[PDB]
């Protein structure tokens, strides 16, 4: 009775990865990579399987999306790509993913709350479906030809809609859930061939279910339950939920639901769920006990987990419990054992992806009879050491009695008290001119002061002969990734080796891990910053990577709340801010764009998320001269729905991911706002390699000074310039101040 909802496709080092580049660039025959895909298939499913593996994923794969595989097998497939019709196959499914020369893409977003990306369906009410790819049906043969029955995994019809998007044309007035019908069939079609195929179960991820659907939305779940039970006659049917608990009204919808033998809950981070089941719950169903998590990375205290895995007994047990992971162990590491860099005593104390296939044995083993003892005892020991080992504890825990002790606004001071000093204190015209973060390479190699300068030195000689360019910028060269920098120099901070993450497309990442009570006995930035303000006469502002961002992006403990883990990242901060300012440096920016994707998908849960996410921001120049002027990012376009707590950070003046949105709806910094202080809409966008007409930035920022203020504005991009160019980049910030020295005329 074990089972696992998802798992890793791209390999134990990355194959699907540079098979796909292989490939993509025209670089190996489209049977290089079926030969590698069917190579990983089969080892999963054997590697599944030889563990003990009850219920084996099958379509869990995916050359690039699960939801475009998805969009495949109803041949969705856009207009912008020509499709005529068939069994759709690569030419397509990239066509639409990555965008081919002379049409492109089709846009990606998240995966719920996830650092995954998906590609959003886009519908609406002229898209003819067809049954066009048998993925599904075809690796079930596979995997079956090869000695072991899968589980068809499958997007949820509604869920699969309500994630869908109606592209272009479209009247407003349009239900992007009345395709339920049109898309129904297309779904039988398949059942029918896989129960013809010698499937037993099969799995419908609706993961939606756990958001807030209103009275109406929840419904068309069972308009298509109800469609379906002719279908899913004598088939077991597995319906899963994840990255949430589910609310009363949802959980009753579904547990009702017609044709549904089987439901699993993500009771890692949904056990309020269990309230709902303790209190009622259907016959003699299926509970799918996702108790591993696959969204972290630390061995599933097992102890726990077999007390709250036996209370369950108690709501069934007439042989219908069944352990499972909670999420996908897609969106975890996989095998922990490519691992040594990390000394033993830490990897005791973690678990990806291979080890939680098997942790869902062990317990599903211990909860029947066959319990290697030999893993309790070692496993109670992991625990043991990480709750004690001072690695762990630390006299951090020191800032803490002083952290309950009231938040920390900045000095008071109505901002406008002291922007009038960060005046006196630091001259400045009007619209001062500045960028955003980052800058390009060379050649580049991986003493270092003698090839270190060198380059910060023309940034220097550049920044300055440049346009004149009131405020300047070092340029984050002593580095890597602006998180992947600033963690070994923080204490629970350890790295990884192998353990990497998908993101999209072969695009995979390996955030950074902490362990214990963070913190920074040593200086980080300081004369790297002190390097280049010694060299210029003008503003040069400083570098720091806000506490919210470096905590999300990142595997943090399971131990205590996120929040706390998280203001400890944020007390180390104010070491730094304050070492600029005693360093000298005048101008501190700080940037957060990972800020809002934190967000708890159960919205009531929203306000508090804002709430130390800000107050830790606060926490960062709570002690800080009222001539220091601290500068702000947030890579938005349109939060105009997150304003205030924009406008609690307090902040002199910052910058947003602006450049391709509204100058009109900028007025939503006043009407019941008046944010009274200093804002960067990055204007030009830096994400493109194509440089804007410098006839374009002077009205760009001539339709700011109307809806904004001119007694308070600031020059730059977009996002950072950590991709752009050189030829691309030269002939044209050489536009910028040039569009804002104008008007000043009068
Ligand atoms: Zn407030
Ligand atoms: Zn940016």
């Amino acid at each position: 009775a074990s089972h696992i909802v998802g798992y890793p496709r791209m390999g134990p080092k990355r194959e699907l990865k540079f098979a796909l580049e292989s490939f993509w660039d025209g670089k190996s025959t489209a049977e290089d990579l079926q030969k590698v895909s069917a190579d990983l298939r089969s080892s999963i499913w054997k590697q599944m399987s030889a563990a003990g593996t009850k219920f084996i994923p099958s379509n869990t794969f995916a050359h690039y999306d699960q939801v475009l595989d998805t969009t495949a097998m109803l041949g969705a497939v856009p207009p912008r790509y020509g499709y005529t019709g068939g069994e759709i196959g690569l030419d397509v499914y990239f066509s639409m993913a990555r965008g081919n020369a002379s049409v492109p893409a089709m846009e990606m977003t998240k995966w719920f709350d996830t650092n995954y990306h998906y590609i959003v369906p886009e519908l609406g009410p002229e898209v003819n479906f067809s049954y066009a790819s048998h993925k599904a049906v075809n690796e079930y043969k596979e995997a079956k030809a090869l000695g072991v029955d899968t589980v068809p995994v499958l997007v949820g019809p509604v869920s699969y809609l309500l994630l869908s998007k109606a592209a272009k044309g479209v009247d407003k007035s349009f239900e992007l859930l009345s395709l339920l019908p049109k898309i129904l069939p297309i779904y039988k079609e398949v059942i029918t061939e896989l129960k013809a195929a010698g499937a037993t179960w099969i799995q419908l991820d609706e993961p939606v279910l756990v958001m807030d659907l209103e009275g109406q939305k929840l419904q068309a779940f069972t308009g298509a339950y109800a469609e379906l039970e002719s279908t899913l006659s004598g088939l077991n049917v597995l319906v899963e939920t994840y990255f949430a608990d589910i609310p009363a009204e949802a959980y009753k919808t579904l547990t009702s639901l017609k044709g549904v033998t089987a439901f699993g809950f993500d009771l890692v981070r949904g056990t309020k769920t269990l309230d709902l089941v303790k209190a009622g719950f259907p016959e003699g169903k299926y509970l799918f006990a996702g108790v591993v998590d696959g969204r972290n990375i630390w061995a599933n205290d097992f102890a726990a987990s077999l007390s709250t895995l036996q209370a369950l007994e108690g709501i069934v047990g007439k042989d219908k419990l069944v352990v499972s992971t909670s999420c996908s162990l897609l969106h975890t590491a996989v095998d922990l054992i490519n691992e040594t860099k990390l000394d033993d005593e830490i990897k005791s104390w973690m678990a990806f992806a291979a080890q939680k296939v098997v942790e869902v044995n062990a317990l599903a083993k211990a909860l029947a009879g066959q319990k290697d003892e030999a893993l309790f005892s070692a496993n109670a020991a992991a625990l043991a050491s990480r709750r004690s080992s001072p690695r762990v504890t630390n006299e951090g825990v020191q800032k803490a009695a002083a952290a309950l002790k009231g938040s920390d606004h900045r000095r008071a001071t109505n901002v406008s008290a002291r922007l009038d000093a960060q005046q006196k204190k630091l001259n400045l015209p009007i619209l001062p001119t500045t960028t955003i973060g980052s800058f390009p390479q060379t050649v580049e190699l991986r003493e270092d002061y003698v090839k270190a300068i060198k380059e910060e030195i023309k940034k220097v000689v550049d920044l300055q002969e440049e346009l004149d360019i009131d405020v300047l910028v070092h340029g984050e060269p002593e580095r890597n990734d602006m998180v992947e920098y600033f963690g070994e120099q923080l204490s629970g901070f350890a790295f990884t080796a192998n353990g990497w993450v998908q993101s999209y497309g072969s695009r995979c990442v390996k955030p950074p891990v902490i362990y214990g009570d963070v913190s920074r006995p040593k200086a980080m930035t300081v004369f790297w910053s002190a390097m280049a303000q010694s060299m210029t006469s003008r503003p040069m502002k400083g570098m720091l990577t806000g506490p919210v961002t470096i905590l999300n992006w990142s595997f943090v403990r399971n131990d205590q709340p996120r929040h706390e883990t998280c203001y400890q990242i944020a007390l180390a901060i104010k070491d730094e801010v304050e070492d600029l300012e005693k360093g000298g440096i005048g101008v501190i920016q700080i940037d957060e764009a990972a800020l809002r994707e934190g967000l708890p998908l159960r919205k009531s849960e929203h306000a508090f998320y804002l709430d130390w996410a800000v107050h830790s921001f606060r926490i960062t120049n709570c002690g800080v001269q009222d001539s220091t002027q601290i500068h702000t990012h947030m890579c938005y376009s349109h939060f105009n729905d997150i304003i205030h707590s924009i406008i609690d950070m307090d902040a002199d003046v910052i910058t947003i991911e602006n450049s391709r949105s509204d100058e009109k709806l900028l007025s939503v910094f006043r009407e019941g706002v008046k944010y009274g202080a200093g804002i960067g809409p990055g204007v030009y966008d830096i994400h493109s390699p194509r440089i804007p007409s410098s006839e374009e930035i002077a009205d760009r920022v001539n339709k700011m000074l109307a809806v904004l203020e001119q007694n308070i504005l600031w020059v730059n991009p977009d996002c950072g310039l950590k991709t752009r160019k050189y030829t691309e980049v030269k002939p044209a910030l050489k536009n910028m101040v040039d569009a804002a020295k104008l008007i000043r005329s009068q």
